[PDB]
């Protein structure tokens, strides 16, 4: 992984040694948002032949912790049925159970649980059910 | 879906399975915006071959809720003129007829439909339009 | 263009016409940024088989009329010499000419147009040289 | 490199001489984030076929300079140990030693090198450290 900016300056020794010239790099840079390359701290040519920019704080977007947002709660949603069947490892990693989803079911007047096209759980959320009858739609 | 980030944890069970190594995950993570694994609450390694993070709060970016901007209406624009010709379905779309339209163009001093190469509707903007002559003006 | 979540909905005709279920769906929002299709106001199918992704207003972010800042100019850089020659269409371009870049060279202690490898001009801003010097240094 | 619109204008003798119509025009923008041609300040149509996005300043995402936040400053991390074996380079880029290194070990309760399978120094940040005991969690 070599450095083609760093802090600011054009690396033109590994540039020549890893064949990219000003007008690829500049469009390569424009692809991941710096419009010149006076807005780029750091620019990393990868494996795969793509560049990953640090774009200099001033042009950088603000993130939670530079808005004084508080720090929430962040996780993965969990599919626990699709396509009208219950899936099996998903219950116990949600931990959650049989009695559950019926209980909720129920909540939602629905009836059986191969009436219900997909279903997920969220942390934060109401459980999200998408009926096969909301799908014809 | 392979997890190779769990909040916040190197999976090294999995990365030697997806034959992946740190070196790797670094470069996939920098391409995705994250310049360090401790910024990752989570990353999925895509079965295409690409990893997919979640980073950690502080490290993401403010949403609209997170910064309490009310909510918009988030809508898609509606093509009804291209290349001359109106488009069939698309008016029925935008709830509009061409009675509609020919109103919008006396709107821009527009006689014909035939003089717009493109024409786009959206729910909260005026009517777009760019006919022939300024295709060629610019 | 197929639109395969239309105002939150999954679109599953489309989706089945199309040839992708749930978790391949689910697997390009994630390459978009949404980790779940709850956070999802339109997904799109691009004739090349990638998915442009319109999230719900409060899971978007925030642009700059949302934020009440005034507009401001919005200008592309131009390139003006690489590699020791100033090119000459994207002088009349800019607008400007070589009467300006030898007087910006004398600004920067700069002798002849060869000794720079890039310079780029900007809107009325001060002009961005890199000169051969800098470049191993 | 195409300019495919400028200052929010089409260029469609651009466009054509690149092949690309209205529609196909519109799907690239999709895929940049821009979801109609009206929010576009400039368009370029990259060597590779990807097309670059400049929105217009209301449609763009504001950054740290337009929201006041104070430069902070912006760095690489710097992988230290991996797979039980120190790096040589990067204790010398960091500006530490083995000296320095042990003695956050015992701040971790680590004793010796080789129980680290990952370690990374990062600027403004305590040092990362993954031992193979919480890898095996």
């Amino acid at each position: 992984p070599n450095i083609v900016i760093r802090k600011g300056e054009l690396q033109y020794k590994v540039m020549k040694k890893n064949k990219i010239d000003i007008n690829q790099l500049q469009s390569m840079l424009r692809q991941a948002g710096s419009f010149s390359i006076q807005e780029v701290e750091y620019a990393i040519m990868e494996t795969n032949g793509m560049v990953s920019v640090l774009p200099k704080s001033d042009f950088d977007k603000p993130t939670n912790k530079d808005m004084q947002i508080p720090s929430k709660s962040v996780s993965l949603p969990i599919t626990l049925i699709i396509d009208g069947e219950i899936v099996r490892d998903n219950l116990k990693e949600a931990g959650v159970d049989e009695q559950w989803l019926k209980q909720e079911m129920k909540k939602k007047n629905i009836d059986k649980t191969e009436d219900v096209l997909f279903a997920e759980w969220h942390k934060n959320k109401p459980l999200y059910t998408v009926t096969y009858e909301q799908s014809r739609s």
